[PDB]
C-alpha cells in the first residue's frame, strides 16, 4: 500500500513531542490518513499521532505499548494499542491500513518538507546515535537548520539524522 510498515524507524521521529505532532498533523494542508510515530511521555512506550479528521477532533494520538516478552528469549514482547494486541509493530501498522482507528485509516507516513538539497562533501561516520553517517557525493535532503554548525538531514532510504553543516555543499 502507501507505506511499508517494516520500514516504521524512517517514519519514527524520536525528537518530537506530543505537541509538535499535533501542530505539525494538524496543519490544514495535511490529508486525512498521514501519521508519524514517536516517543511515548511514557518509558519505552511509542505513540502513533495521526490526521483523521478536518473538523476537529482533527488528530488523534495512541499509546503503543509494549507486552510481556517470552521468559525463553525466544519470542520478542508483543504490542498493543488499546485493547488490540499484535505481534509486532509492523502487524500493527499493516493492520491500520484497512481498519480504522477512531475515524481514518494510516495512509502515508508524515514527511517533513525540503529546505535544500545538498551533496556530502567528505565522508561522515557520525559521532552520536542520533546523526547521519554519509558518504562523500552521497545526495541529501535538509529538513532543518537547526544551528550554523548541525542541519537535520534525510537520505534516500528515508532514514533521517543530524549531519554538519561543513560536510554538505548545495547540490
Amino acid at each position: 500500500n502507501g507505506f511499508d510498515p517494516f520500514e516504521w524507524r524512517s517514519f519514527y521521529f524520536p525528537g518530537m513531542s506530543r505537541e509538535e505532532a499535533h501542530k505539525l498533523l494538524g496543519e490544514p494542508q495535511v490529508s486525512i490518513g498521514t501519521f508519524l510515530m514517536r516517543d511515548s511521555s511514557r518509558p519505552g512506550e511509542y505513540s502513533l499521532t495521526v490526521r483523521e479528521a478536518d473538523e476537529g477532533n482533527a488528530v488523534c494520538h495512541y499509546l503503543i505499548e509494549r507486552g510481556e516478552p517470552k521468559e525463553d528469549g525466544t519470542a520478542a514482547a508483543g504490542v498493543k494499542i488499546a485493547n488490540q494486541s499484535f505481534p509486532d509493530i509492523p502487524a500493527l501498522l499493516n493492520h491500520f491500513k484497512m481498519r480504522v482507528l477512531t475515524e481514518a485509516s494510516l495512509l502515508a507516513a508524515y514527511k517533513k518538507p525540503i529546505i535544500e538539497v545538498v551533496v556530502g562533501t567528505f565522508k561522515f561516520t557520525g559521532e552520536r546515535e542520533t546523526d547521519l553517517p554519509f558518504e562523500q557525493g552521497e545526495r541529501l535532503e535538509i529538513l532543518s537548520k537547526t544551528n550554523q554548525d548541525w542541519w537535520e538531514a534525510r537520505n534516500a532510504l528515508g532514514t533521517t539524522g543530524l549531519v554538519p553543516a561543513n560536510y554538505v555543499q548545495i547540490q
